[PDB]
């Protein structure tokens, strides 16, 4: 079936806990595929020791820039970057797993988790999976938000990889 993967996660040196998610191969193979394998690191980079650079309470924690750790980095498993493979699922509303992007058919490696209903973002951002269990350390990082996206704590994935 669909791969399973999780992203642990510090706040402060501080384990908040894991974040399980399942990346809808059968839907965006393409884009699970490049989300799988930055987590197994299996390509010799990925996303573990990289962080959530941008959280915003009250919409979505980001992260996956592994280059530049600010927003403006990130690679793909094909290259720097890769088009949108499709616009099928929906922000439905928290806990949606979606590919940040810099307009169409920029995504990289820089992905967000929403903690609302982001439906403006449908046909812009490619969704491709969904929190199975840890929203409850979902919630801690976008607490630790605020409203320029800028984070009150260092909030870093210390550990991620593929459970099936
Ligand atoms: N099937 C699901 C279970 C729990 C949360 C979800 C969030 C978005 C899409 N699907 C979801
Ligand atoms: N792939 C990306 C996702 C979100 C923001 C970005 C900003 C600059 C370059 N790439 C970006």
């Amino acid at each position: 079936g669909n791969p399973l993967v999780y992203l642990d996660v510090d706040a402060n040196g501080k384990p908040l806990g894991r974040v399980v998610l399942e990346l809808k191969a059968d839907v965006v193979p393409k884009t699970a595929e490049n989300f799988r394998a930055l987590c197994t690191g299996e390509k010799g980079f990925g996303y573990k020791g990289s962080t959530f650079h941008r959280v915003i309470p009250s919409f979505m924690c980001q992260a996956g820039d592994f280059t530049n750790h600010n927003g403006t980095g990130g690679k793909s498993i094909y290259g720097s970057r890769f088009p949108d493979e499709n616009f099928t699922l929906k922000h439905v509303g928290p806990g949606v797993l979606s590919m940040a992007n810099a307009g169409p058919n920029t995504n990289g490696s820089q992905f967000f988790i929403c903690t609302i209903k982001t439906d403006w973002l449908d046909g812009k951002h490619v969704v491709f999976g969904h929190v199975i269990e840890g929203m409850d350390v979902v919630k801690k990082i976008e607490s630790f938000g605020s409203k320029s996206g800028r984070t009150s704590k260092k909030i870093v994935i210390t550990d991620c990889g593929q459970l099936s």
